[PDB]
């Protein structure tokens, strides 16, 4: 609808200057789901929009099949590529059993992980011959995010985190983290606190940082105190941002409640990032926002690795999938700009 | 949306008509909150409730001229202190805590606090319910109601919330109480649940959810498991289930593509909730961010009506409020025909 | 004083009740048979028709140390060396059978059956002995290891050390002072049962309180655990008045008690004080005996099937002497209840 | 025994000279407590203190004439509310615990409380010292002080009581506060109690308590006997002995005989207990049945002068523990100034 | 040698069940169809009658692999690709059906039965094949993994791993080597019964010993807990010798047994060892491989309710024979037990 | 096989001949017991040792003369009460656990014990070492070593095996002394197995063994690479690797074939178990199954030589015990020359 119809155009105009400003060039984005009749129906979409090269995985043939089954013109020319195929398959095994070798991957063991699409499209953009994925549409979510974790790893400090974007009418909010970690240190919480932060500033919105609990700044043992302990943590991070906790959820959001019982708090001006004290709340907060609030919410993408790799829900429609290779691309040039540098 | 209170004010007036006109007394300790006293005017004028308030007399008759409104003049107005009963209450209470930690001094103390002398209240007959909490927060408002009027028989304290959509309403629970629920604990909440919505004359259609989607695995998917198998032995005629996630449970699009041997169809009427950061926080949220209205939360699982309300909540909050303690205060006096 | 009235109400009772047995005294061995304090006992108790005593060491180093001190009235006593006492490998093969599967092998068993206490232990429990008294010359622990391994507790008992502490007119019982670090609420309700038992036998009627740092405020750990260690000690007895959590001079006191919580079903003063740990149990029993001018008897462990008591290493021999009594009258009580 | 109390209540004068004859001023939460009363009325005739009395100016004056006492007729009495620095403290408070829990209606309502407003006048100055809890629990009691008054650096909050033999003084604790105090928390008691001994021209010389005699044994033992090396480490003039059993502790002969190696000669006279079962059961009981009079507790480790009574405490016992909060005000202060 | 002779005697049980039961042999899916070992194994096994094998993957990839090690007798042998079967999505159905509650959709179901593994598994569920051997290509716990979310478990059977050491006279076996980090008394108690029923098979007295580093104490850990799993096997099965705990000279060496621990109900020497846990089995068993000159077969799977095993894939093709060679004969013990 | 053992006692000759003539001092506390006494006939024509007998004097003399021997009579022979030194030595381990439950009777008892008294004889340089435990069980005996005796700097008691094969041999630790050893003390053991191999002219390589291969999961597989690690990093010059399982570590062709990424080649010679199960059960194994011969266990991490034996011993064992006993005194006697 309306609300998402914007942010996804400024986005995409984003995507256009940026490959503008850098000759003209097109992120290279791989899918290991190349049969996925949601995934082609999105590509569909997304070439005419010149946001990202295509590299899809799977047999050739198989693929080709499909994709003229679904009557799409405009996808013929796309690299289409079977991992044990590639030229550069046996590097990508000795890498990957370089990398897990004394994590119970044995030689053998490697070839056949590689095999599977998802490893070789996360070794594919580890190795610059992709510059991003986006995976598991078919699969489940933890299986999915596995290999990106093995093999593209976290930046150093990062931890890897959902994202949501709830799309108001003139803001956004920013959910976080609702797919990875089961219940997160303080320590954690900060961090992901962070992330969901820079991720605010490159909207060019300055980011306001509430730490949710089910209780309004008690400091209580458990969640209280954890989500206390996070704002002081992320606060002596960043001296610059506004983040406050722990405090409930329409406190946070809503700044006339904050100003009228907690006059005292930090936060002025409603939070735009959000973190959850576990994953049941962050899970079923964004969801339930997404089918009962009526509200447009876009995500989940993945925060805290190295090269840009999201992973679908189950759930996922069409649309999404392309708001997600969307920013998926956009994140690909934010890193390769600031390799640069 | 304003049709399920409006709806519920003339149940509210059906069932008083049914029996011999009189209206369910109700206690409010917040004698001289703005708010408790506007949404009362608001109310008054329904002919829902026979309103009892607490606190010097003098103080809540200048704030009611204060607010202007005469519309609540002659309203029983009472100082906990000066009440007849007051001794008696104090006696009350020491039998009831006196190995718990409370001597008479203590209980004395207590009882003069409108919280605990309204719970008592409604304990002994004085009072039919109450609604409290609009000023402080919510462990100490539900506190005095969990050690006076305490839980029925196998229950369990629980918070319950509606979630008032264009043809349905949701309930969510535990929305207030318990931190981390055992399965046990989640199946008394859901059938508690349960009951709430067959009063509506709805059949009730339960999940328990997770940030999975039927795995079992150990920790929250296997406890909510465990929790729909529970209600089941105890409640077979019910369709609950789980482990699932949110959007599994509300789209009933959902469910039946990717999950088709889940016993639940039709989408999910009752949502329970595995902890109570996820359900205060969904709750908080669908209420601020969602067009969907929010009343509650209600306090299920306590023999007598007693309802906290949460600190931030506006005056159109507690007249709902109000309203549906009156609908409950009526329904359990008819349970108490038995 | 008040030490020899109490003493001597017992020994006329040992007296009444080894008449109307034949006139036979209970038999009862000391394995710190070389001891010179054991002995300075025995010179006083022989005196007063108690016990047939009988002493483990070697014959010749127990005559040795019995002529050193000049005690005429302890020549024709049984003394038994325990490798040599005739049902000495029966022993050793009853030890086995007991503790063949708990570490011990034939001889390390032959070897343990020597140990003095282990012998005066299996004495008891063959029914050649009907009590003893350990440990002058060995620590607690220790000496009463030996004790519950051959011997053992009745049914539903728990090993469980009692002082007594004689104020001017009556005695309080204060448990369990030695054995058990932590005892649960169960464990307390049976430490408060046994003292019961025993302040019944002096014709006086039971008044416990489980003590705390709590007046009944049933909070979580050591309060909830007396008060529920009261609840239970009352659905086992519940004639008798037993009440908990409470403070100890709440406890004691009852005119405290009475102003304070008149819902109390403890009037009068307790006169058993169950302690919910041994630091408390300890070091209150040590204490008043140290700066309260009151004498303070004992610790006589309670819960064993046979007669046992363990004496403390510093013990001195008026301790000994009551021990032994009190000893004399277990071994004496429980032979007439195994009488039908 | 009252020997001891007539040397403190001299050094309460000698003090009261050597700063301009002027008193310390010490609040009493419980205005109306007819035990707190008569103990003032033995302690203004004896130039012990100031003394501020809360609750309704009107009330008291109406209990004091009621229980026939003249000499108090002049005395400052004080009703929270209407003091003049009401909400300036409601603001220190509210400053204080805005983000443990506490709005701002619950920092007044708890401002209002006799007990945290007697600890705030003393946390600003405007009095010196206070004395509560003849009529409340000791915990509930002790709260305020520990939030509002607070701890000194390092300090932890400990009771301490005195055992006046024929002879020498025993001190014991920690009696009242904490229930299982680590090893670390046992040498810091041991350091305060130590302090407070030196108070009196006394050597201290400090056992830790336990079952054991120098066993070191996995549990209470070794805590007994890490806590001694601790103090040792932290004090290394001070004799400190552990583990050892009571009667080892406070008999030498004991020591000599069966511990010599022991570095603790002359008998113990600081008792440091090893929880709070031990340290309560066992000042109560040689108070009860010990033929020596024992006072106290008093509370350590706070930054102000503040005590709490036992509930069981007689009069002489509340004469007695103002005696000694008037002695700490007078140290507290006479260090206050470098 | 002494597995030359070992395994020709199961060899000719096997042929010995064949007869009685029609001259039928067990139908065996071996899902590796094009694995280079497993088929010269074949060529070995289907001249000596064990079983007939089907084999999994695309028909020319492995009649291509059949002619290129020139094995000229399993050409016509059943071969099999999951994906073109009639039954595969009635397999996907039931698979879908096991698993739903446990994480899995009916997508994922399909793309697990495309795996040989899991097919293989379906086959022997259906009835439509008797037995499977697997992972002479993948690490174990992902091989042993279809077959319990397949197959399962008997009642009240646990999986466990059960390898043979094979002496110059008698034989030992060996278990839980590869599947239980630290098995429970009552599962430890229930392997030691899989083992015995095992070695009863070939007309042998069964006798277990529950191991420990401990001779009969019955200590807090693993002592109590070998103890207790004696005991409560002793309690299913009265007629069979069970004792523990012991440490293994104790357990193998009679002489030891009969000096030390003549109370033992376990007399001649264990030819059943139960360990405490897998560091002490899987190190044990390796390490007898490696440095007794003792012969070891297996790692066999027992507990479940179907016949099958897993190779380890550092596997030998004879390993493979004998892994056909047990899973073969098991097949017809367990066909013989659906025999009413 | 053998030829090790002989060469042992050919290196017990070439120091006896190279410090003038002296043979190591060895004690054994059981001077009754037959298995040791035909050991004993074995050895004392082999020139390896000076043997002491604990016992009744007589009383030894009654069995070992009666026994056949001729070669027995000359022979040191002591009873614990009446050797002149014993007072002391009870004085000595007084001061030694005056603080660990055990006073000056206690300490008299424990040393006419004649376990305690042979590793006092040892701590006191009044003999070189002692082999005792055929008569109680391995605890037991272990107790008053470690209690006397100790453990070196940063040392950790713990008992370590040889297997001998034709051409290597293996040593195999902890066999004996610690339930579950921690990554930390696994690379302990690890270095302390090091250093005996180095003295026998092999060069150390280590493998930490599990059930896993290079795995790293949670529990035993994490642990013990996780000593391999922190056992590198305090000796870089040593092959040391793990986690692995025992034919990885002992069979060089399967490490090359299946992990040559390994920083071990050539096979381990030192076997560190994660757990005591895994080293006693598989040295007992091996010694009762496998044609080889097993010698062992001999305690490590303490600071004189002292070992216990298992009963299951044969008297060949307690050959070989006695004999690589000598030995280790000779050597800790050379790092008591500087």
């Amino acid at each position: 609808g309306s609300h998402s119809k914007v942010f996804i155009r400024s986005a995409i105009n984003r995507v256009h200057q940026n490959s503008a400003a850098n000759g003209g060039e097109l992120p290279r984005i791989v899918f290991p789901e190349g049969t996925s009749t949601k995934v082609l129906k999105a590509l569909a979409t997304l070439v005419e929009e010149k946001i990202c090269q295509p590299i899809l995985l799977g047999y050739p043939e198989r693929v080709k099949e499909k994709i003229k089954a679904l009557d799409i013109p405009l996808l013929n020319d796309v690299s289409i590529v079977h991992p044990s195929s590639h030229p550069k398959y046996f590097s990508f095994v000795e890498k990957l059993y370089s990398l897990r070798q004394r994590k119970g991957i044995n030689l053998g063991e490697a070839e056949r992980l590689m095999a599977d699409p998802n490893y070789f499209a996360a070794m594919m953009v580890n190795q610059g011959e992709a510059d991003g994925m986006v995976s598991g549409s078919s699969i489940n979510y933890a299986d999915a995010v596995r290999p990106i974790l093995q093999t593209i790893g976290v930046y150093k400090e990062g931890i890897p985190a959902g994202l949501n974007f709830v799309l108001l009418e003139d803001k956004f909010l920013v959910l976080a983290d609702t797919t990875v970690n089961l219940n997160p240190t303080a320590e954690q919480c900060a961090q992901i606190a962070l992330q969901a932060a820079k991720i605010v500033e490159y909207f060019g919105i300055e980011p306001r940082v509430a730490m949710l609990s089910y209780s309004n700044f008690s400091g209580a043992e458990g969640t209280p105190r954890k989500m206390k302990k996070a704002a002081e943590i992320a606060r002596s991070l960043r001296p610059d941002l506004m983040i406050e906790g722990d405090m409930q959820a329409d406190t946070a959001v809503n700044p006339e409640i904050m100003e009228r019982l907690f006059p005292f708090s930090g936060l002025k001006g409603g939070a735009n990032v959000l973190v959850f004290p576990n994953l049941e709340s962050s899970n079923i907060a964004y969801k339930l926002i997404q089918q009962i609030g009526k509200a447009e919410v876009i995500g989940p993408f993945l925060t805290g690795v190295r090269r840009s790799a999201n992973v679908l829900q189950r759930t996922t429609t069409v649309d999404g999938i392309v708001n997600s290779v969307v920013f998926t691309a956009l994140e690909a040039q934010y890193i390769k700009e600031v390799l640069k540098s």
